[PDB]
Parts: structure tokens; sequence; C-alpha cells
């Protein structure tokens, strides 16, 4: 695996959840936005991995579990077996990706998306080599109990626009958002 991908949407006082759901009201066109980019294979015969904290597979609806047309995969210390539905557990990201190259998975891994919650972003972010972070910036405060780590400019450069990514401000239900787009390369 030589390139890793997070994606996350966060309002803007730093939330992504309240009581085990998103702080906001459902935006359909953002979570096709989510769906699009952890699906999207470019290789024909293989499948994107996402990767997931526990607390995070449990806010999917039961019914959406596992997230279809990718590879699942929950980090947890405390599992010894993955969640129903749940194709893979790792107790860390790391033993996550050398689960990649095992023969399992061998040819069968695309693109690798970290999908959160908190603690797998801090740890992902930090993570060597080629990384993009696909953040949504929701441009109003939300109630939240769980939030994302400020990015480190230092790491990461904001890129200007990208390709298969909207520029403009989007809005839904009177919620203005922007999709951007960071990147470090070491
Ligand atoms: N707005 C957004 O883009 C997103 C929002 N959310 C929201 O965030 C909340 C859930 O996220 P959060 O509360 O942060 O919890 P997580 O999904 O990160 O789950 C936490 C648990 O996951 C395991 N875990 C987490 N990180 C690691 C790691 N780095 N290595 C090994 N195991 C790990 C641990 O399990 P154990 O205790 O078993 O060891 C930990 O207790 C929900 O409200 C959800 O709706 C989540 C994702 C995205
Ligand atoms: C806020 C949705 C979102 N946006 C971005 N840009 N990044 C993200 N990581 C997320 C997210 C998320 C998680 C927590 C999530 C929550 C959730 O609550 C309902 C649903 C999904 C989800 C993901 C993919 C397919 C799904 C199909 N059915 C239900 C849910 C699906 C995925």
């Amino acid at each position: 695996v030589g390139s890793l991908n997070c994606i996350v949407a966060v309002s803007q006082n730093m939330g992504i959840g309240k009581n085990g759901d998103l702080p906001w009201p459902p935006l359909r066109n953002e979570f096709r936005y989510f769906q699009r980019m952890t699906t999207t294979s470019s290789v024909e015969g293989k499948q994107n991995l996402v990767i997931m904290g526990k607390k995070t597979w449990f806010s999917i609806p039961e019914k959406n579990r596992p997230l279809k047309g990718r590879i699942n995969l929950v980090l947890s210390r405390e599992l010894k077996e993955p969640p129903q539905g749940a194709h893979f557990l790792s107790r860390s990201l790391d033993d996550a990706l050398k689960l990649t190259e095992q023969p399992e998975l061998a040819n069968k891994v695309d693109m690798v998306w970290i999908v959160g919650g908190s603690s797998v972003y801090k740890e992902a972010m930090n993570h060597p080599g080629h990384l993009k972070l696909f953040v949504t910036r929701i441009m109003q405060d939300f109630e939240s109990d769980t939030f994302f780590p400020e990015i480190d400019l230092e790491k990461y450069k904001l890129l200007p626009e990208y390709p298969g990514v909207l520029s403009d401000v989007q809005e839904e239900k009177g919620i203005k958002y922007k999709f951007e787009v960071y990147e470090k390369n070491d």
C-alpha cells in the first residue's frame, strides 16, 4: 500500500459526531460523495478497503452494514473477532495495512480509505508516506461530542482544486459546505 486516504465531514467547531450519529441533519449529496469516493476502485476485480473504529461501525445503520461494494475492516483492541457483518478485524492501523498484503487480500484491494472516528484519523494522519485527506467543511457550528484533530500545515497542503472534487460552496437543506482536499507526500 503506497497511499492512504482519509475522508471526514466536520463542523466549524471541529465536530464530527454527537450521540453516536452525525451532529447535523442528513445531507444526501454529501453522503453520495462519501459513497463515491470510498467505493470507486480504479481496478476492475478489486474493491477499496474501508477502515473504521468500533463506534463508527455501530453508528452505521445495521441494514447498511457492511458498506456495500467495499471491504469493511474494524479496528478494536478489545474485540477478539470482527463484529457481525464486518469482513476483518485488526488491533491497529499497522496491522490492518499488513493484512492487505497477506494471501486472503493480496490482489483484492485497490485504495484504502480511513472513515473515522477521531483516534483512527489521528493515527492515519501521522502514518508515513503519501496521504490525502478529503475534508468536508460544514460551515456552521453544531453541538458535538466527537471531534476532528486539527490539520498540521507543516505536513499537509490544502490543494486549491482537485480533479473529481467540486470547488464551489455547496448547499443542502440550508447548510453550506465545501469539499477540501489536503495532501502530504512523506
Ligand atoms: N462526520 C464524520 O465524517 C464521521 C463521524 N463519525 C461519528 O463519530 C462518532 C464515532 O467516532 P468515535 O467516537 O471517535 O469512535 P471510533 O469509531 O473511533 O471508535 C472508537 C473505538 O474504536 C477502536 N479504535 C479507535 N481507534 C483505534 C486505533 N487507532 N487503533 C485500534 N483501535 C482503535 C477502539 O475500540 P476498543 O475499545 O474496542 O479497543 C475505540 O474504543 C459517531 O458519532 C459517528 O457518527 C464517525 C466517522 C466519521
Ligand atoms: C457524514 C457522512 C460522511 N461524510 C464524509 N465526508 N466522510 C465521512 N466519513 C462520513 C461518514 C461517515 C460515517 C460515520 C457514516 C455514517 C453513517 O450514518 C448513517 C452512514 C455511513 C454510510 C456509508 C456508506 C454507505 C452507507 C449506506 N447506508 C447507511 C450508511 C452508510 C457512514
